C-alpha cells in the first residue's frame, strides 16, 4: 500500500477561486486571461471526474468563509480535495479582491484534526500567484498521523518570484498544468506530473517585453509535497 | 527526455555540514548524538558513489565560505550535487557554530548562473533542522537560475524537527533507511515521499510532560526539479 486510495465512490471536490477585479483601494490591476486558466482548469478536472465549483472574485472575507463551509461538509464519500487558488499573491499570501488572506489560514481549516473526513486523503492546492518580485534571468544552454500530513501545494513559481501570465493564453503554470494533466493522469503518479509540467514552464516560456526589465524572463513552479504516498488519478 | 543524466564519469560530491558544540556568545546548546546522523549519511552517499565530503562545527562564515568554494569547483564530469546540512535552524535559516545563516544565501552559490558547471544538473539539499518551534499534535487514525533545485526539508515550514540522541534525527534515520532500500528501485520523489510515510507513521514522541509528549513529524519535499532522478543507469 503506497498509494492513496482513488476509488472511493467520488474524486471529490474541486474549488476554483477565480481573482480577476479587485476594488480601487488596492491599487491593483485586472488579471487579464485569467478567465481561459478558470475554464481550462473546469475542463482538466471535470474530466478527471472531480466535482468542479467556480467562485469569481471573492473577497477576502468570501474566501475564508467558503473554505470553511466547504471544510464543513461531509468528504467520507470522497477520495481527495482540490483547491485551485487564481489572483495576486505575495510569499504566503494570496489577494481576495479586497485585500489579503494567509495560504495557511485558507489551508488550516482542512488540517487532518479540522476536517475528519478528510484525514489520510490527498489535499491539494493549486496556486498561481505571486510569491514577490523577483524575476527570473535564466540562463543559457537553449496509529497517529500528524496534522500536517497529506498535503501538496503546487505553486506556481519559486519562493520570492513573480508569476508570469499571458493575456491570451492563460498563465504559464495552468496552462501546462492542464495540458500536462489530460496527456499523463490516466498513466503518472502525481509528483511526475508536476515534475513534467516544471519542464514545460522552465523550457517552454520566456517573458515578452518593451521593457528590458521585464523582457526575456524565465520561471519555475515549485512543488510542495507533505504527501505520503503515491497519487495516481486512474485506478 | 525525461529524466535526469546520471552517467557522468562522477556522481558528484556530497558535503555534509554537521555542528554539534555551539559558541557560549550563542546560547544554544549541544546537538547531542547528531553525529549518528552524519555517519549515516556518510556511508548511504558512499554506496551511493557520492565523493563525501565531511564538515564540522563549521562557523556562520566558514559554511558560507566552504560553500563559496565547493561551487567554484569545476563540476563538468559530475552527474548531480547533494549537501547535507545538520544543526539548528528557523525558518529559512540554519546555524553555524557562532550564528544564523540565510539557507538562500548558501543555495544562491549554485544558482544555475553562478556556478556554469552545474547548470541543468540536479542541486539536492537535505536539511535536518528546526524551521520553527510548532509542535504537531497528530490526529487519530534557456532555463531559469531557480530550476533544478530540490529541497528535503525535516519538517513543514514552522514547525521542531525532532532527534533521537543514540538513533540518529527522525528524518535522516528514514531518508536513510529509504535511500539504502529504494535507491536502486524508484525515483528520488517517491524515495522521498516513503520518507514522508515511514517518519510520519513511524515516530511519536515520548515525553514526562505532557506539552512535548505524543508529538508528530511531517517532512517537507520542494521540487523545483524538471526531470525524474534515478540514482542508478
Amino acid at each position: 500500500d503506497n498509494s492513496y486510495k482513488m476509488d472511493y465512490p467520488e474524486m471529490g471536490l474541486c474549488i476554483i477561486i477565480n481573482n480577476k477585479n479587485f476594488h480601487k483601494s488596492t491599487g491593483m490591476t485586472s488579471r487579464s486571461g485569467t478567465d481561459v486558466d478558470a475554464a481550462n482548469l473546469r475542463e482538466t478536472f471535470r474530466n478527471l471526474k472531480y466535482e468542479v465549483r467556480n467562485k469569481n472574485d471573492l473577497t477576502r472575507e468570501e474566501i475564508v468563509e467558503l473554505m470553511r463551509d466547504v471544510s464543513k461538509e461531509d468528504h467520507s464519500k470522497r477520495s481527495s480535495f482540490v483547491c485551485v487558488l487564481l489572483s495576486h499573491g505575495e510569499e504566503g499570501i494570496i489577494f481576495g479582491t479586497n485585500g489579503p488572506v494567509d495560504l495557511k489560514k485558507i489551508t488550516n481549516f482542512f488540517r487532518g484534526d479540522r476536517c475528519r473526513s478528510l484525514t489520510g486523503k490527498p489535499k491539494l492546492f493549486i496556486i498561481q500567484a505571486c510569491r514577490g518580485t523577483e524575476l527570473d534571468c535564466g540562463i543559457e544552454t537553449d496509529h497517529k498521523i500528524p496534522v500536517d500530513a497529506d498535503f501538496l501545494y503546487a505553486y506556481s513559481t519559486a519562493p520570492g518570484y513573480y508569476s508570469w501570465r499571458n493575456s491570451k493564453d492563460g498563465s504559464w503554470f495552468i496552462q501546462s498544468l492542464c495540458a500536462m494533466l489530460k496527456q499523463y493522469a490516466d498513466k503518472l503518479e502525481f509528483m511526475h506530473i508536476l515534475t513534467r509540467v516544471n519542464r514545460k514552464v522552465a523550457t517552454e516560456f520566456e517573458s515578452f517585453s518593451f521593457d528590458a526589465t521585464f523582457h526575456a524572463k524565465k520561471q519555475i513552479p515549485c512543488i510542495v509535497s507533505m504527501l505520503t504516498k503515491e497519487l495516481y488519478f486512474y485506478h
